[PDB]
């Protein structure tokens, strides 16, 4: 019962689409499921756009300090973090965290809003070499996750690579990346999704996302007690709208790729 036969399984049992893609630093191996399908990477993409900032911030010491003001009318969805602070200010580097952090999608467009537009997230992407990654509208229109929509998507590999650039390779200098992987560590949603089919041992830096179509998602990099890191995507979306979250599903699919590391 090979890996992908587990992975299988477990896709048919969910009735869902499954899209796997974790990479071992150790020996740059792999293990793949549909991990050349586009899914939607609904807040999972909320990566992209703060590395976009930390990228300028290379070239401008003083981006992230930058004050940003909360006004009553910037609210949507989902603002943790971004209410908290109507009337008064958040810095670049606030709106990061809490974009990340708690996946505040205000911060999320705040960070879209400064950087002049999805379309400017996409062509940072491009500029990291990935020629896969989308993003097309803000928070929460990104999170419509509809079948066979082109827009806001990726493939668990292409999400996989540029993750692995950006937290531990070439993406980011030094400062930058550091700060990245602290965020993604301090991450607070993703209890319930890969975090929880792992070792509690292990040190684990995620952003998740939540969308239409029961998408549930999971991206990480984890660092296991006594081996190289592995970087691990896990997408999964449903044929009925209006289809529950299964992030226990995330978890299985860790549970089932972590095994033997
Ligand atoms: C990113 O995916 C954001 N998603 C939404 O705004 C849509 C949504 C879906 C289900 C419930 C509420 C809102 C935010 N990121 C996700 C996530 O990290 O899982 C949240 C559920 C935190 S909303």
């Amino acid at each position: 019962n090979s890996v992908q036969q587990q992975l299988e399984a477990l896709e048919k049992s969910s009735g869902g689409r499954l899209g796997v893609a974790l990479i071992n630093t150790a020996d740059n191996s792999q293990i793949l499921y549909r991990a050349d399908e586009r899914f939607a990477m609904c807040s999972t993409s909320k990566v992209m756009a703060a590395a976009a900032v930390l990228k300028q911030s290379e070239s401008d010491k003083h981006l992230l300090n930058q004050r940003v003001e909360i006004k009553k009318s910037d609210l949507v969805n989902y603002n943790p973090i971004a209410e908290k602070h109507v009337n008064g200010t958040m810095t670049l580097a606030e709106l990061g965290a809490a974009a990340l952090q708690y996946s505040d999608n205000t911060a999320m467009n705040k960070l879209i809003a400064h950087l002049g537009g999805p379309d400017k997230v996409t062509a940072f992407a491009r500029s990291l070499g990935d020629e896969t990654f989308r993003l097309d509208r803000t928070a929460p229109t990104l999170n419509t996750a509809i079948p066979g929509d082109p827009r806001d998507t990726t493939t668990p590999l292409a999400m996989a690579q540029t993750l692995k650039n950006l937290t531990l390779g070439k993406a980011l200098a030094e400062t930058q990346r550091a700060q990245l992987v602290t965020w993604l560590k301090g991450n607070t949603t993703g209890s319930a999704s890969i975090r929880a089919g792992l070792p509690k041992s292990w040190v684990v830096g995620d952003k998740t996302g939540s969308g239409d179509y029961g998408t549930t998602n999971d991206i990480a990099v984890i660092w296991p007690e006594n081996h190289a890191p592995l970087v691990l995507v896990t997408y999964f979306t449903q044929p009925e709208q209006k289809a529950e979250r299964r992030r226990d599903i995330l978890a299985a699919a860790a549970k089932i790729v972590t095994h033997g590391f």
